[PDB]
DNA sequence: AGCGTGGGGGT
DNA sequence: TACCCCCACGC
């Protein structure tokens, strides 16, 4: 982890320079990525992408439990739901 | 529940 | 650099 953060009081280090740069957006508040539907801005392009599904209704991630028809916008929502079917 | 927004991995 | 994500914590 040679890419250290020099912002005041921060101790984080990273293996990649792009991951240090992404991290530093927390300190500066920079939000490079904008939703073309509602104009909200986001720190990260992947989170803009999943945000956009809140407008389109697309729910790609389907429960695989027999006779359950629930679907989800994001993979981790489906992880949480599968965890629940088991208990 | 639905989703904001970190870290970490890959290509 | 640009995207593709999973995992995770939190409200
Ligand atoms: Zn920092
Ligand atoms: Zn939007
Ligand atoms: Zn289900």
């Amino acid at each position: 982890k040679p890419y250290q953060c020099d912002f005041k009081d921060c101790e984080r280090r990273f293996s990649r320079s792009d991951r240090l740069k992404r991290h530093q957006r927390r300190h500066t508040g920079v939000k490079p990525f904008q939703c073309k539907t509602c104009q909200r801005k986001f720190s990260r392009s992947d989170h803009l992408k999943t945000h956009t599904r809140t407008h389109t209704g697309e729910k790609p991630f389907s429960c695989r439990w027999p006779s359950c028809q629930k679907k989800f916008a994001r993979s981790d929502e489906l992880v949480r739901h599968h965890n629940m079917h088991q208990r």
